[PDB]
Order: structure tokens, then C-alpha cells, then sequence
């Protein structure tokens, strides 16, 4: 501290305050660099920061310090939301400075205080910040290499705003959007249902109500499909793109598999629907995104998400490798039967795990005492050792995941959100924030 | 005590366990048993109805695997069939069990409380719902800790 007083008031050459490095940043810039999330280190930082800005105030009260961008446009604040450094961007959404010049850098001021209680105002900049960037937009959708991202939103002042403008109005919002791909759904699913049974698809359309209704289904289906695959494309290059945030993948995906199925059913192939039937299977799923905004069920939704890939993940792969080589095993032990071919005695193999399996299908085998043995062991080590062993992994996901499951769950209504207001024509909303409270400590 | 205080667990794990894993076994049974309907052209698995309680059956654990012979494009159906087992009854009972782990773990000095509660309000309501009949209406407890 005495050596950046001494570089700024002293009278051989006061330091320019608000000089940039090579890369654009000023002192605040780089004091945001050099914090690491550790306790000392915030402590640190965050009052360094605080006495450069009373320096500033003090020597030179027209310069709007917080305000000046690093070479990739940021401020430090935005810097430090890029960077994952959230004990320093708490500090700026918590500054409260009263001093003379006090104001002008103070983050939150509080007001009403009744003998109870009391009142906190929050700037913001952050939630108002669409010139160049937004506190929410840079946490919002961060990179995810970043080592803190999903931390983030509990700070106080964004995590209480976006608590807010659901209540308000986007959960109103959400809903509509909700019950209106619903009925998208029922629609694919009826036409798929009551496609017509007939070859050489498609089949001329009959004078009845019953091809009519079903015809205007299938349009309008497919022009269901189109809509996610044109915001899908937006998300790619609109988003910068970029396997993270997977949910908007299946959406493209599902999409893509409508699409296919369209160009393969106006080419009159019999098979367009196994596209068809694809496309389907993947909207039902995907209506299991659109749990989120609901908090018992949002939360639940992202424990599948986490047990799918790495628990599920890893049980597959070594279910692939055992079931893999036990039914190779098999094949060559057994000469005729059609429980030779590899895939016929693999599927065999399979209704072991289950719950089907039929300990010995096959009669066609010599040796038969060997051919048990290679049942029993592949079930003790696979059936059970696995199935039971998946299930303790699962525990194991489970319990470390809740409380991370929340802070995702909590991410995801915030990227919801953040995109339906820019995503919903950036239309008039609102762009104060003080949270009325009450504890005393007195 | 041993008893009541279980049968406060089953109501606990029922709602909501057992109320967030019917949602999405609903939701992925009903989207996959649609898809497989639209599949198959006749033989009484077209029934949606039908095709849905052979779906039902992975999960109880009489799964049959290749149910349906009429079916075209005969890799689909079982890429379908194997693509829900592995979603639909591995993933999700095995997650059931771990999430009523849960339950049981955050419940029980809670569900301990709320055996306490009902047989307060069960002796209440007797009493009240007794006739008021005349029953008892000095506490002091016999107590002894040293502390001397």
C-alpha cells in the first residue's frame, strides 16, 4: 500500500492512475488477475481495490475507474465474472463506500432502517449492462473451463434478482413455452400413431376428416421440427459455439432426426420412419428439460443428467467389455442353432442384466459343464458384482451432487432466463435493487 | 414405536420419491412405448395400450426383450428396446434406490418427530373424540442428575 500511495501522491512523477498494460488492463484489472479464491487472498485484494478507488476519488474524482475496459472489452468486474473469481466480484456487488466522494463509488447504499430492520440497495450494473456485457450474461453462460463458474449466482445481488423476475414475469412466460411444446409432442406422436399402414408412403390423401386432421399433424410436425433447428443453428453461431450444455444438442439432435426423415419420406423410402420413430423417442426425453423452473423436479432432473454420463458411463463400458468377451466365449463354444451368430448369442447374454436372463438357452453345445461355467461366472461378476456395484456408485454420485445439483439446477433457470429477454426480442422489461431485511444484532 | 416410526418412512419416501421417479417413468415409458406403436404395422402390439404394458414389463423385471416379431427395420426396434432398458429401468431404478438412500438418511430424527406428533394427535382426538368422557383434568417429572 505505502508504495502505491508514494507512486501516485509523491512529487517527482505522480503515477497515472488508470495507465493499461499490454493486454489493456489496469490496476484493478490486474489485482482481479492476481486473486486465487482463497480467503486471504480475497481479503487482500478486495481492500487494495477499495484503497485505489479512494485514491482515485481523492486525486482524480472525474475518473470513472471501475468503468474502463481490458483489450477484450471488459471491465473489471466483468473480468472478474469471466475468470471465476467470485469472491472479488461479490466485493464490487457489495461495495458500500461513505466518505465524502463516497458515493460515486459505492456498489450498494441502504435507506430505510427501522429499529428491527433494515434495507440494501444493489447498483446494479451487472443485470443493466447490455452495451458491452452483463454480470448474469458472462456468469450466466461461462466457459466451463473456468475453475469457479457454478458458484457464482448465490452472490446476493444476482441471485436474489433472478429470483425476482420470475416471480414477476418470466415463470408466466416459461409455462406458456412449456404447455405449448406439449402439444407439439402430442401432435408427433399422433400423426406417428395413425400413419397410415399402407407402402409406398405416402399414400394419397383420402376424403375423410380422419386424413385431413392427420395430414395437418404431419405439416405440422415438421414445422415444429424446423423451429428448433433454426434456434439450434442460432445457438452454434449465435453462441459462439464452442459437449457442454448438452440440452440444446438433443433438442438440435431430435430436430435434425425430423428433418432427415422428411427428405427420406418425399424420397418415398419405406424406412423414412425409422427416422421418424427416432425423432420421437428424443422429444419425449427432451420434455424432461423442461422440468427446470420447477425446483423439486429441476433439481431431480440434474441428478440424471450427472449419474448418466459418468456413472452410467462407466458401468457401460465395462459391461460392453464383459459382455463383449463371455458372449464371444460362447459363439465359438456352440456349432449350429442360431445361438452361434456373435449378435443372437450376445442378446442372449444381455437378458441377464436384465432380469431375464435364461441361465442355459442352448442345448446345442458340447462340453456342457464348461458352458455353465462360463454362465455362472459371467453372471457372478456381471450380473450381480456390477448391477449391486452400480447401484453404491450411484450413492456415491448422489451424495456429493446435491448440493452441487442445486447450484446447476439454480444455473440453469438463470440461462433460461438471461436468453428469454434477450432471446425474446431484448422487448421492453425492466433495466434498484434493495432487499428488505430485518436481523438485529441490536 | 418400531413400527409406526417405519411406516413414517414408507409415507415420506412415497410422495416424494416415489412421486418424482412415476413423473419421468411416465414420461420416458409413454414417449418409447409411442415410438415403438408407430413401428410395428399389426399384431396387437400396435395398441398403444398394448405396446406400453410389454414396455412396462423391462421394469418390473419380466422384460422380453424382442416381444414383436412384425415390425420392419428389425435393428431400430431393438436399438429402441435396448436405448430404453439402458435409460429407463437400469438407470432409473438403480437411482430410485440411491435417491430413497436419501430419504431415509435426511428423514429419520424427522420422521422420529413425526410418530411423536401422531400419536399425540391420535391420544388427542380419542380423549377429545372420547366423549370427553372424564379422564384425568400436578406434573412433575422424578429426576435425579449430580450436579452435586
Amino acid at each position: 500500500l505505502a508504495i502505491v500511495k508514494f507512486l501516485l501522491q509523491n512529487s517527482w512523477q505522480p503515477a497515472d492512475i488508470s495507465a493499461r498494460d499490454s493486454v489493456g488492463n489496469t490496476v484493478l484489472h490486474a489485482l482481479v488477475e492476481v486473486a486465487d479464491n482463497t480467503v486471504d487472498n480475497t481479503k487482500f485484494v478486495t481492500s487494495m481495490y477499495n484503497e485505489i478507488l479512494i485514491l482515485g476519488a481523492k486525486l482524480h474524482p472525474t475518473l470513472k475507474l471501475e468503468e474502463i475496459t481490458n483489450r477484450k472489452g471488459l471491465t473489471p468486474l466483468a473480468l472478474a465474472a469471466s475468470s471465476g473469481k467470485i469472491g472479488v466480484l461479490a466485493y464490487i456487488l457489495q461495495r458500500e463506500i461513505h466518505e465524502p466522494e463516497c458515493r460515486h463509488l459505492s456498489r450498494k447504499f441502504t435507506e430505510w432502517a427501522y429499529g428491527p430492520v433494515h434495507s440494501s440497495l444493489y447498483d446494479l450494473s451487472c443485470i443493466d449492462t447490455c452495451e458491452k456485457n452483463s454480470v448474469l450474461e458472462v456468469i450466466a453462460y461461462s466457459s466451463s473451463e473456468t475453475p469457479n463458474r457454478h458458484d457464482m449466482l448465490l452472490v446476493e445481488p444476482l441471485n436474489r434478482l433472478l429470483q425476482d423476475k420470475w416471480d414477476r414475469f418470466v415463470k408466466r412466460i416459461f409455462y406458456f413455452n412449456f404447455f405449448v411444446y406439449c402439444l407439439y409432442m402430442i401432435i408427433f406422436t399422433a400423426a406417428a400413431y395413425y400413419r397410415p399402414v399402407e407402402g409406398l408412403p405416402p399414400y394419397k390423401l383420402k376424403n375423410t376428416v380422419g386424413d385431413y386432421f392427420r395430414v395437418t399433424g404431419e405439416i405440422l410436425s415438421v414445422s415444429g421440427g424446423v423451429y428448433f433447428f433454426f434456434r439450434g443453428i442460432q445457438y452454434f453461431l449465435q453462441r459462439r459455439p464452442s459437449v457442454d450444455s448438452y440440452s440444446e444438442i438433443l433438442f438440435f439432435v431430435q430436430s435434425l432426426f425430423m428433418l432427415v426423415s422428411v427428405v427420406l419420406y418425399f424420397s418415398q423410402r419405406k424406412e423414412y420412419v425409422a427416422s421418424m420413430v427416432f425423432s420421437l423417442a428424443m422429444g419425449w426425453t427432451n420434455m424432461l428439460y423442461y422440468t427446470r423452473g420447477f425446483q423439486q423436479m429441476g433439481i431431480y432432473a440434474v441428478m440424471i443428467e450427472k449419474m448418466i454420463l459418468r456413472d452410467l458411463c462407466r458401468f457401460m463400458f465395462v459391461y460392453l467389455v464383459f459382455l463383449f468377451g463371455f458372449s464371444t466365449a460362447v459363439v465359438t463354444l456352440i456349432e449350429d442353432g442360431k445361438y452361434n451368430s456373435l449378435y443372437s448369442t450376445c442378446l442372449e447374454l444381455f437378458k441377464f442384466t436384465i432380469g431375464m436372463g435364461d441361465l442355459e438357452f442352448t442345448e446345442n453345445y458340447d462340453f456342457k459343464a464348461v458352458f455353465i461355467i462360463l454362465l455362472l461366472a459371467y453372471v457372478i461378476l456381471t450380473y450381480i458384482l456390477l448391477l449391486n456395484m452400480l447401484i453404491a456408485l450411484m450413492g456415491e454420485t448422489v451424495n456429493k451432487i446435491a448440493q452441487e445439483s442445486k447450484n446447476i439446477w439454480k444455473l440453469q433457470r438463470a440461462i433460461t432466463i438471461l436468453d428469454t429477454e434477450k432471446s425474446f426480442l431484448k422487448c421492453m422489461r425492466k433495466a434498484x435493487x434493495x432487499x428488505x431485511x430485518x436481523x438485529x444484532x441490536x
